[PDB]
């Protein structure tokens, strides 16, 4: 199902060795023209900008291996300028691009090391929308035939909103591989994401997912939960 649920569905890979970290592709988000009132462009609040209105922007880079600590904060100097800086090195992309403006689409697996209740808790400079579990993000090792059907949002951040942080509280068991998407949006500006999570076993705050994020192969055959 793609709805999105407080008992998402995991997967159980074969054999084949998972790899560290998320996959990443990065994609242009112009500012308006000249003199335009706002300089920003509001198309990523389109509805379908996520789905597919970000495909028609320019593809700047698609990396793999994304994992640490993925929180970011960016300061520009200028208003309606698109300006350079680099994310940081846990995003294994070593050249700049306009971190005043552009989009990302991070996607992969979760796999917990406590089984029990998560609550992840977001925020971001400008938009962080996040998908996860089987069929909500996407079906277990069928990325490619699933990726652009996700479901309704599980949680979702927009700066300056009434929303510009939320939480999402998910059952999850251990060593089990979820589904995850993220997508994020820079404007203008200044830009920012925070992703971390707690266990409602301890009070540890975890920003480094080294040990929980992978990546997985498709299969002719996919590869649902079985547990
Ligand atoms: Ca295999
Ligand atoms: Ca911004």
């Amino acid at each position: 199902s793609k709805d999105p649920t407080t008992f998402p569905l995991g997967c159980s890979p074969d054999i084949t060795t998972p790899k560290k970290g998320l996959s990443m592709e990065l994609y242009s988000y112009d500012f308006r023209k000249k003199g335009s009132y706002p300089c920003w462009d509001a198309a990523y609040l389109d509805p379908n900008y996520p789905r597919t209105g970000y495909k028609s922007h320019r593809l700047l880079a698609k990396v793999d291996g994304v994992t640490g600590n993925i929180n970011f904060y960016y300061h520009a100097t200028k208003g309606c300028t698109p300006q350079l800086g680099h994310l940081p090195a846990s995003y294994n992309y070593p050249k700049p691009l306009t971190m005043t403006n552009f989009t990302m689409l991070l996607y992969g697996y979760f796999r917990p090391k406590v089984t029990g209740f998560h609550t992840f808790t977001i925020s971001a400079d400008d938009l962080l929308f996040v998908n996860f579990g089987a069929g909500n993000a996407f079906d277990c090792c069928r990325r490619d035939s699933s990726a652009d059907h996700f479901g309704n949002y599980q949680a979702y951040a927009i700066w300056g909103s009434k929303t510009a942080k939320d939480e999402l509280t998910v059952h999850l068991d251990a060593g089990v591989y979820y589904p995850i998407r993220l997508f994020y949006n820079n404007r203008e500006y200044d830009g920012a994401l925070s992703f971390t999570f707690k266990t409602e076993s301890n009070e540890n705050t975890v920003s480094d997912f080294s040990e929980y994020f992978f990546s997985l192969d498709d299969t002719e055959e996919g590869c649902p939960g079985l547990i």
